[PDB]
């Protein structure tokens, strides 16, 4: 029965989109609960520093003044100091900040910093993700293979020496620890402390970096290297080796979470069943 | 020999790492020969735009004017930007990990909460999108077995109208996927052509610049719009998942022919330099 397992898998399908669904709604309320706050008292403390300058210059016309703003804003978008004290300026698309825009594009990170204005560009970038990001893959997925026997080669040892009188399936939960305990201490909190006493962020802003950088989701609005500090060149390409490495560690935490979203699913699954089983006597 | 078959996977690593390493090289200089011009050209172009702003509006001192500048980047850092629409996009950005980053959380909670979102939400997702995926997947299965019965009765026969039916995949998909989106979006939002067709790329391989962002302008939105482009993404991403799986299977191929081409002219080479 071909479609007897298919009308089984729509009824799987529909219930998690639903489950999404409703995620969806739990995380939007809870951001606009969290940041709404934030956004009308900095909303209404910008139209302080508007009307400021609004009466004490009344002779440029006071209409051009929000045109003026949305020509200053359009040009930061190509990355732009525009400041009468500073003329002379670093490049967004040096040597090395396209190089690193190629790394955006293929990590599908995209932090976005940097993005084409060029129609070639977008048309050769378009064509460079298409291609690099299927090939990066492979590189990720053979440094995940790499570090993945370079970390078994830390449980052979570690599955032995424990060997005291009493299992098999029980010290899986120890082994999945020492995972999750080193792990996040190379890839998250070594990188974080790094990166706060570097390029100077605060403690949260360096874990909420990390976990936006190797998550991919790559907002942006951090980004490890995007200010013009003065950066040792012993950094640079550490972070992009960290990535390298950081991207393949996640993708197993991701799967791993992934996988416990199986079990806790089958678990109220089942926890479901028993409560519709008793009801009420 | 438990170390011979691990110094095999290394080889295979390491040339990888160098192709991918060589490929950022190449893209690199292909985007600084690209855009170098169209940032000096635009750099020159807003200083004639600020000294102009002295000369035509004297009224404003050189000294307010930095004043000024610092007053648009400390805004520039806060961005409704978090509606009851917004915020329920946000979610979207964060779990299909593409972070358009038109918004993002500046209260340390929407941070932490972000992290925890992103880190269960994720995921989540990828079940919704494989879901979807195994949907759309046997969807086009009942679309080939159709195809692979008319056209395997006559001319030019199996294994090579493999070929035929992804050309198929590929164009069809590109249909609802790339093409019909981009003219929506293009007759929406007011973008160009390429625009648009770059925001779908951009969007459904999930590097998601958000450069463009469809709804992220003040426009009036009909809401017809808003949950189609949901829609939108959640099969978009689908699609595309399989077509980079499939172009990454396209780059297995021409690497194992090189790599037995390389075998082959090591091969007359190395016997032929061996009779001396
Ligand atoms: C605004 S700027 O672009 O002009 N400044 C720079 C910004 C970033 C970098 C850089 O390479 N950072 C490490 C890195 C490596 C690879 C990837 Cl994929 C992501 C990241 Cl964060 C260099 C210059
Ligand atoms: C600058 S703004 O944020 O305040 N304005 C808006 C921006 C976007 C939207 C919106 O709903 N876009 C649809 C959408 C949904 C989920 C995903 Cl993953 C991607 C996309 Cl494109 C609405 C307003
Ligand atoms: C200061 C750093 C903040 C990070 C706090 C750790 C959050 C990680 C939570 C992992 C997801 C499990 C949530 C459990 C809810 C039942
Ligand atoms: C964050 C909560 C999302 C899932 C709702 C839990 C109920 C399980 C339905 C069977
Ligand atoms: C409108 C520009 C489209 C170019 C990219 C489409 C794929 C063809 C590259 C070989
Ligand atoms: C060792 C594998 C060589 C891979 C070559 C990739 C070809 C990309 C050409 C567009
Ligand atoms: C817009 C033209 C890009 C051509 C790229 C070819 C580089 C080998
Ligand atoms: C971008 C072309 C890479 C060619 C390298 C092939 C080495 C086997
Ligand atoms: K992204
Ligand atoms: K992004
Ligand atoms: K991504
Ligand atoms: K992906
Ligand atoms: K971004």
């Amino acid at each position: 029965s071909d479609s007897a397992i298919n009308v089984m898998k729509w009824k799987t399908v529909s219930t998690i989109f639903l489950v999404v669904v409703l995620y969806l709604i739990i995380g939007a309320t809870v951001f606009k609960a969290l940041e709404q706050p934030q956004e009308i008292s900095q909303r209404t403390t910008i139209v302080i520093q508007r009307e400021k300058f609004l009466r004490a210059h009344p002779c440029v016309s006071d209409q051009e003044l929000d045109e003026l703003i949305q020509q200053i804003v359009a040009a930061i978008n190509a990355g732009i100091i525009p400041l009468g004290a500073s003329s002379n300026q670093v490049s967004h698309w040096d040597l090395g900040s396209s190089f690193f825009f190629a790394g955006t594009v293929i990590t599908t990170i995209g932090f976005g910093n940097i993005s084409p204005r060029t129609e070639g560009g977008k048309i050769f970038c378009i064509i460079y993700a298409l291609l690099g990001i299927p090939l990066f893959g492979f590189l990720l997925a053979g440094v995940g293979d790499q570090l993945g026997t370079i970390f078994g080669k830390g449980i052979a040892k570690v599955e032995d020496t424990f060997i005291k009188w009493n299992s098999q399936t029980k010290i899986r939960i120890i082994s999945t620890i020492i995972f999750i305990l080193f792990g996040c201490v190379l890839f998250v909190a070594l990188p974080a402390v790094i990166f706060k006493h570097i390029e100077g962020w605060s403690a949260l802003d360096a874990i909420y970096f990390v976990v936006i950088t190797l998550t991919t989701i790559g907002f942006g609005d951090y980004v490890a290297g995007g200010s013009d500090i003065e950066y040792l060149d012993f950094y640079k390409p550490v972070v992009w080796f960290w990535i390298l490495v950081g991207l393949a560690y996640f993708a197993a935490v991701l799967s791993m979470i992934g996988d416990w979203l199986r079990v806790i699913a089958k678990k109220t699954k089942e926890a479901v069943g028993e409560f519709r089983a008793h009801a009420a006597e």
